[PDB]
């Protein structure tokens, strides 16, 4: 009954559907594991189908708190206050959650992304105003019988979010698991890097500065700077047999090829290794073009496949963001502080090559800041 509540792309954002108030209101909800409020839109928006209406909950409390999230690319500000949610196509529940009532924003709303709100899955560290606002996972656990773990396939219906549980049918092979360093965002520690199985050798901290986090929310897989430079220089190298604009690598501009022929063949492989749960040892997840060429689907350009490079530089850490998860099944397994990835039943790939998750790998130095 969980499977294939997801709806969306890596572009716009997947989303689930909820209820909001007494009598319940539904709504489209952004899945946000990088994010920790549970906020939606409160007041009429021009990129906003429909809204919370407060006035016609009356289960809704005021908590006399206001809330302004000013971030790099825009802002959201609203008003606290608490009232009962349901996942229609969730676990069989209803509880009481704190609630931002977007009333003002900006560039937060995407044109036609088909959501009202974000539920943000992380955790209280980086709930706003402040730590003291209870995220909407830690009341559902408190409230419920639900086991304190949720798990994410993303499909390039769009996917599925488990709450409570893994569900075998969703992945093949092992699930991995690496820890979770701390719990604020979903931090994770990446100790090597490789394209087209070369070494980026650099000293594993980079990979981390200033942090490594698992995010839903986001749709590149982004870089430190030093590491998104060494990337593209190993990228540009492996798909020498064609010269893409320099737009291409600044993620700025799309490549475009005849429909059907995008020359996989030329990309190459990038593996992440991941912490594992013993000391130096870890695992790889492999990603394909497929998963780092990300489609724009436009009436307009489609006698061609255009894509955008998915791969951006950072300068607050590493984020394995959707073009990422796509690749794989994500195990959140919050009751035992750890990220579980296995390879998905439905990612993209070719008769030559599949995403993977494999180990163990050996190392005989800390890779956190
Ligand atoms: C791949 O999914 C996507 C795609 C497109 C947009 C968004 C998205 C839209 C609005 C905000 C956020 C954004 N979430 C991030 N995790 N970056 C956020 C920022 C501030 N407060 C709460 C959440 C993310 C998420």
């Amino acid at each position: 009954e969980m499977v294939d509540n997801l709806r969306g792309k890596s572009g716009q954002g997947y989303y689930v559907e909820m209820t909001v108030g007494s009598p319940p209101q539904t709504l489209n909800i952004l899945v946000d594991t990088g994010s920790s409020n549970f906020a939606v839109g409160a007041a009429p928006h021009p990129f906003l189908h429909r809204y919370y209406q407060r006035q016609l909950s009356s289960t809704y409390r005021d908590l006399r708190k206001g809330v302004y999230v000013p971030y790099t690319q825009g802002k959201w500000e609203g008003e606290l206050g608490t009232d009962l949610v349901s996942i229609p196509h969730g676990p069989n529940v209803t509880v009481r959650a704190n609630i931002a009532a977007i009333t003002e924003s900006d560039k937060f709303f995407i044109n036609g992304s088909n959501w009202e709100g974000i539920l943000g899955l992380a955790y209280a560290e980086i709930a706003r105003p402040d730590d003291s606002l209870e995220p909407f996972f830690d009341s559902l656990v408190k409230q419920t019988h639900v086991p304190n773990l949720f798990s994410l396939q993303l499909c390039g219906v769009g996917g599925s979010m488990i709450i409570g549980g893994i569900d075998h049918s969703l992945y093949t092979g092992s699930l991995w698991y690496t820890p979770i360093r701390r719990e604020w965002y979903y931090e994770v520690i990446i100790v090597r890097v490789e394209i087209n199985g070369q070494d980026l050798k650099m000293d594993c901290k980079e990979y981390n500065y200033d942090k490594s986090i698992v995010d839903s929310g986001t749709t590149n897989l982004r870089l430190p700077k030093k590491v998104f430079e060494a990337a593209v220089k190993s990228i540009k190298a492996a798909s020498s047999t064609e010269k893409f604009p320099d737009g291409f690598w600044l993620g700025e501009q799309l490549v475009c090829w005849q429909a059907g022929t995008t020359p996989w063949n030329i990309f190459p492989v990038i593996s992440l290794y991941l912490m594992g749960e013993v000391t130096n040892q870890s695992f790889r997840i492999t990603i394909l073009p497929q998963q780092y060429l990300r489609p724009v689907e436009d009436v307009a350009t489609s006698q061609d496949d255009c894509y955008k490079f998915a791969i951006s530089q950072s300068s607050t850490g590493t984020v394995m963001g959707a073009v990422i998860m796509e690749g794989f099944y994500v195990v959140f397994d919050r009751a035992r502080k750890r990220i579980g990835f296995a390879v998905s039943a439905c990612h993209v790939h070719d008769e030559f090559r599949t995403a993977a998750v494999e180990g163990p790998f050996v190392t005989l130095e800390d890779c956190g800041y």
